[PDB]
């Protein structure tokens, strides 16, 4: 049950972090999120779980 | 709460279906699954929800 949680992540075109995203799937060292209208997979090592 | 469900999917190298997979995320016309030890996203139009 994920309440209001946000996630930041780095892109492959730039080691800088990217805007916040929505946390959907959560299990091993991987987290599925959604920034625009497209869901993608991001290694947990390149994502950070922030609270809202 | 996904009980025991399997999913088949076509690869981009061949329009033929691929072995069964595990159903994890389920929402819009997209379904996250896991065949080997790697989770990926597959359009619902290229996946089929089978029961186990």
């Amino acid at each position: 049950m994920i309440q209001n949680f946000r996630v930041y992540y780095r892109d492959s075109r730039d080691p800088v972090w990217k805007g916040p995203a929505k946390l959907l799937w959560k299990g091993e060292g991987a987290v599925v999120i959604q920034d625009n209208s497209d869901i993608k997979v991001v290694p947990r090592r390149k994502a950070k779980i922030i609270r809202d």
